[PDB]
């Protein structure tokens, strides 16, 4: 896969109001050790809060999903405003809070929620073209809002939040931790990790199928 | 590993101003993947400055050590001053900036370097009891401000910072990034990650080799 370019869309630093750091980072060491290249990407914009870690209360603070995501991929990363579809062969998003607070709003909107437009744009880019897309942990949430159409997806076992994803117009599908679930008509591959994972090499078993899914369905 | 209880030393959240966060991310998937559990720690205090990862730039406010790296950690996580060291069977220390800023002042000091004394009480409980050490990045420039002996070890191939080890009472010894060294008598792996690595693959290789070899001084 040298030579493959796999978008990868981020909206903070760390579970609670940004980015889940291990799915992040997961997904980056897959794209690579396949020997792709991922191009990352985020919103130039202010959180929709700060979380203290670790107590899981609000701080007093503001901060940029821009700024807060290079952490991750070390200062690597551009404005998701810059995007350009026709470089990119694949997009994934990886899960957290972030992706439910400032991709989207659907942790206080639910099925009414709406979508960052700029995500909307580039994910209905990819799927005009045949470009796989790869959404990770509650991401998939943002999917019916995105696609005016049903689509295969899941976001693990939980029937609350597969009730509330059908409700947008998606047929859900129960998937385990290490495993994944394809809409090979969409090209749109979904894994729960997160939701349903007890530790890190759980979410990694349905992480590197979800990529090496990925990988397969852009060639 | 069942059983086996590997310590894990942060000092933030990303390379600039804390742990670098795909050595930390590599570090715990290492040790999940063998069966052992992380139990991390880190100080509780506040960082030496608050970088933006975009531009390398300071920034104007404070952050806490402990409560930015519970972000890596999806909130568990312990001041570095509870740690007890009958309950762990290893130590490991990823790199960042954080390690040379946060967990000692080597990133202004050089080899007139501090460390910070819940630090040196743990590592050196470890030697002790015979515990081994995994060092990665810059971190193993703490190890000769620590132990007052000589230590085989690498931050992999850059000669200035080999040069200031040495001073410090070091034998530093030449490494590439897919591979380790190893002090056999005093139990204590370094490998160089993120000194030489171009991609988190490249990275992960050397971290995984350490890890590895950690979990076997362990037994």
């Amino acid at each position: 896969f040298q030579g493959k370019k796999i978008g990868v869309v981020l909206s903070g630093c760390g579970v609670y109001d940004g980015t889940e750091i291990h799915e992040a980072v997961l997904t980056l060491l897959a794209i690579a050790r396949s020997g792709a290249q991922a191009v990352c990407f985020a919103p130039d914009k202010p959180q929709a809060d700060v979380i203290n870690h670790l107590t899981g209360e609000a701080m007093a603070e503001t901060r940029n999903v821009l700024i807060e995501a290079a952490r991750i991929t070390r200062g690597d990363i551009r404005p998701l405003s810059q995007a350009q579809p026709e470089e990119l062969d694949a997009l994934i998003v990886p899960g957290g809070f972030g992706a439910a607070k400032n991709l989207s709003n659907f942790a206080s909107q639910g099925s009414e929620c709406r979508v960052d437009s700029d995500v909307v744009a580039l994910a209905k880019a990819m799927h005009q073209s045949g470009k796989p897309l790869g959404f990770i942990c509650i991401a998939p949430a943002m999917l019916p809002k995105i696609f005016d159409f049903p689509l295969r997806l899941t976001i693990g076992t939980d029937i609350d939040t597969a009730e509330v994803l059908e409700e947008m117009g998606a047929e859900h599908v129960p998937c385990p931790v290490d495993d994944i679930v394809v809409d090979e008509d969409n090209k749109v591959v979904t894994t729960p990790a997160y939701m349903l994972a007890q530790d890190i090499a759980q979410a990694a078993s349905g992480i590197d199928k979800l990529v090496s899914r990925v990988l397969v369905l852009a060639e």
